[PDB]
């Protein structure tokens, strides 16, 4: 699938991403977390659950710098303290 959210399109077959039809590369680890998040929409995944579905803090933070319009106040990939990281689509 090509999961689209906001300005971005994530191609799961070729493991590619596009910001407004411009190709942004993804690390093997960055994709494993991003695909894990967007494959469980509206479900918060704990830190242990994320690692199994693929340090992680760096990948979340480095993904927030690419995806979020305000990485200091994320909307797509936001953290619920006590549960885990959640991805909410449009």
């Amino acid at each position: 699938a090509v999961i689209a959210f906001g300005k971005f399109k994530l191609n799961l077959g070729t493991r590619e991403m596009f910001r407004e039809d411009e190709p942004m590369p993804l690390t093997s680890g960055e994709f494993a977390v991003l695909k894990a998040l967007v494959s469980h929409p509206r479900e918060p995944l704990s830190r242990d659950k994320l690692m199994n579905l693929a340090s992680i803090d760096v990948q979340i933070s480095r993904l927030r710098r690419m995806v979020e319009e305000d990485p200091a106040h994320p909307r797509y990939i936001q953290t619920v303290w006590g549960l885990g990281y959640v991805f909410v689509p449009d």
